[PDB]
């Protein structure tokens, strides 16, 4: 897997295909892409973008740490999962975040992906909640100090 910077617009196709296929493409144009300091990473394999992840500064009222970042749009294409594409994006992002002085990385994780974030050292906080129309989510976080 090769991890490279990508632009926000480069994420829409895979966000749409993997995360939100039953909504218009506009549902994948996350407003948070337009928040200060947002950045995006792609994982490439055999000449194809196959994994994506997006990060921006956002301090969650319920997590402790002066500077926090949120992960959105975490997805790897079927056929290319279980290759450490996702893990590679997260580790690369952790370097960028640590260099920026961020204290923690959090996600409103799909409960179906909770084991993935667990393997990457995230913890669950609070209770499972629903996010229309994309189902059960749970707050998860990793302290990176
Ligand atoms: C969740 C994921 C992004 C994972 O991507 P990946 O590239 O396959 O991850 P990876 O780095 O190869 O996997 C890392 C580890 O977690 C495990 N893992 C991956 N997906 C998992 C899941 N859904 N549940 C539990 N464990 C998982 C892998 O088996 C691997 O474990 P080992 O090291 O023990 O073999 C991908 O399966 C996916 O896109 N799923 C559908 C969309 C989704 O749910 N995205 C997350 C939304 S959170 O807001």
């Amino acid at each position: 897997i090769e991890v490279k910077p990508i632009n926000a617009e480069d994420t829409y196709e895979l966000r749409h295909r993997i995360l939100r296929p039953n909504q218009p493409i506009e549902a994948c144009m996350f407003e948070s892409d337009l928040l200060r300091g947002a950045f995006h990473l792609g994982g490439y394999y055999g000449g194809k973008l196959i994994s994506i992840a997006s990060f921006h500064q956002a301090e969650h009222s319920e997590l402790q740490g002066q500077k926090q970042y949120q992960l959105r749009g975490m997805a790897t294409l079927e056929g290319y999962r279980e290759q450490k594409a996702g893990s590679s994006l997260i580790k690369h992002a952790e370097e960028i975040l640590r260099k920026r002085g961020a204290d923690l990385l959090w996600c409103n994780a799909r409960t179906s992906a909770s084991g993935y974030y667990k393997k990457l050292g995230f913890s669950e906080q609070g209770e499972v909640f629903d996010t229309p129309p994309v189902g059960p989510h749970i707050l998860m976080y990793k302290r990176i100090t």
